[PDB]
This record gives C-alpha cells, sequence and structure tokens, in this order.
C-alpha cells in the first residue's frame, strides 16, 4: 500500500491524431495528473522501441517528456508530457497567421528545442504545427518522435536518405538528393513553420521547382503570398532558411544572431 491507486490513470478526452492515431488523456485517479497516452499496436515494431528508445533521451522544457510504457501485450502505452495548450498549429489564423511578437516567441522556443535535440544529435524530422504543443503558459514543446531518428553517434554524423515528413514542410534535397544532412532539413521544417506563423498560409505543396509557388520564391518574386505579407525584417530571416541548397541554407547557430530574431517585440505576462 506505498500507493494506493496512483498508477491508475483513466482514459478520457481524445486527444488524435498521429502518429496514425490516437494519443488519450490521462487524468490519475489520485492526484489526477494529466499525462499524454499514445496508443500503439502490434500490426510496429520494431519502429516502436526505437521512438521509445529516443524518447526515453529527450529532457528539455521545449521537447514533450517521457515517463514510461506499459506493454499491455500488443498495445503499447506510451505516457508523454501534456500540453493544455493543444496544437501550435491551431494558434495560427488562417491568411493571417499571428502577432508577430507571439510568433518571434513560439520560434525561439522551437529554435531551443531542435537546437537541443540536434545537441544530443538527434533529428525530428516532421517539424510542423500539428505537432508543435503550448502548454498552460503557451510553452512550445516538440512531440512525437515515432519519426525521429539518431543522426549523430559517437561524435560521428550520418547523412540520411529517407524521405519523410510532410510535403509542405519537407526541404527541397529531400526530393532532389540520394543523401543529406539531417540538420539543415529541421531547419528549413522551421523557416517554413515560420512562414505560416507570420502568414497564415503556406508558400507551396512541395520545394519541387515544379511548383510555380516555390520557383517565385527562388525568383525573389516577394510580392506575391505570402512572402508579401511578411515584414522585411523576419523576411529576411526567411530568405536564409528557405535556402535550396542544404550547404548554403542558415545554420541555427547563425539564426541566433539574426536582427529580427534578436528584435524585441514580446512583454510577457
Ligand atoms: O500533450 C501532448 N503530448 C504528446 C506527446 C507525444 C505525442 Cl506523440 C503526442 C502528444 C500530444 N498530441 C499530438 C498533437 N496532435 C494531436 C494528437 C497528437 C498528434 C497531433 C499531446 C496533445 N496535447 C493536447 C492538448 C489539446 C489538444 C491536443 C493535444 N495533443
Amino acid at each position: 500500500m506505498a500507493v494506493p491507486f496512483v498508477e491508475d490513470w483513466d482514459l478520457v478526452q481524445t486527444l488524435g491524431e498521429g502518429a496514425y492515431g490516437e494519443v488519450q488523456l490521462a487524468v490519475n485517479r489520485v492526484t489526477e495528473e494529466a499525462v499524454a497516452v499514445k496508443i500503439v499496436d502490434m500490426k510496429c515494431p520494431e519502429n516502436i522501441k526505437k521512438e521509445i528508445c529516443i524518447n526515453k533521451m529527450l529532457n528539455h522544457e521545449n521537447v514533450v517528456k517521457f515517463y514510461g510504457h506499459r506493454r499491455e501485450g500488443n498495445i503499447q502505452y506510451l505516457f508523454l508530457e501534456y500540453c493544455s495548450g493543444g496544437e501550435l498549429f491551431d494558434r495560427i489564423e488562417p491568411d493571417i497567421g499571428m502577432p508577430e511578437p507571439d510568433a518571434q516567441r513560439f520560434f525561439h522556443q522551437l529554435m531551443a528545442g531542435v537546437v537541443y535535440l540536434h545537441g544530443i544529435g538527434i533529428t525530428h524530422r516532421d517539424i510542423k504545427p500539428e505537432n508543435l504543443l503550448l502548454d498552460e503558459r503557451d510553452n512550445l514543446k516538440i512531440s512525437d518522435f515515432g519519426l525521429a531518428t539518431v543522426f549523430r553517434y559517437n561524435n560521428r554524423e550520418r547523412l540520411l536518405n529517407k524521405m519523410c515528413g510532410t510535403l509542405p514542410y519537407v526541404a527541397p534535397e529531400l526530393l532532389k538528393r540520394r543523401e543529406f544532412h539531417a540538420e539543415p532539413v529541421d531547419v528549413w521544417s522551421c523557416g517554413i513553420v515560420l512562414t505560416a506563423m507570420l502568414a497564415g498560409e503556406l508558400p507551396w505543396d512541395q520545394p519541387s521547382d515544379s511548383c510555380q509557388e516555390y520557383s517565385d520564391w527562388k525568383e525573389k518574386k516577394t510580392y506575391l503570398n505570402p512572402w508579401k505579407k511578411i515584414d522585411s525584417a523576419p523576411l529576411a530571416l526567411l530568405h536564409k532558411i528557405l535556402v535550396e541548397n542544404p550547404s548554403a541554407r542558415i545554420t541555427i547557430p547563425d539564426i541566433k544572431k539574426d536582427r529580427w530574431y534578436n528584435k524585441p517585440l514580446k512583454k510577457g505576462a
């Protein structure tokens, strides 16, 4: 009775969506802490044990947090950090976006976690608003790593070649290169999220020259949408992130030294 009941987590509101389905909400029975519980099947692995193995690495307040998992046979109960704020996705007004300051804030915290993960040599590989969560105090938390993978290990980097993520966010070299560096791809996806945060619409369908939109951008025709909606400062920033050559793109270390990234905008409380 060192307990009693405490590890009884009641199933409730269905948070839904990926990976594939479903992540539930879990009030605890005794203390009713709230937790994110992702529900997975035997029908994966071993892709699961990978997600769970990575998820046991993450320790940052901008990265969703791991607690454990119950085996329950061919159903895995994933115990993950809960955020009440919901998807950053749902904070972007369509065709509008949001207040530059709110956007810059959210972006720092995104850079925060993405620097961190890259820190420990991991890449998320599907950064998008549906995947960037917000707690009660609107703090961005990167979630879902069933897709994230190890790219550095023992100091040595690995070039990725697997195509994955989400077309509108995925960077160009994912579509034109056999192998690529993991980090430049996460920056682009982050840049794209900045566009959507400052524009409330996505720039293009895929980073294919085959896309009228993508070509105009590489034309510099930034009187078109969305860049038209975007102010000059951050638009100077997206001009460095959304750089087709992954070797010429901006690096997060330099993104930290960008005029707009370091322009004062938002107040707290
Ligand atoms: O708090 C969460 N923690 C997670 C930890 C890991 C994973 Cl894979 C998902 C979530 C996760 N859901 C993904 C975020 N999105 C929906 C389900 C799931 C995939 C895409 C939430 C969440 N909290 C919410 C609060 C309100 C509304 C939804 C919410 N989802």
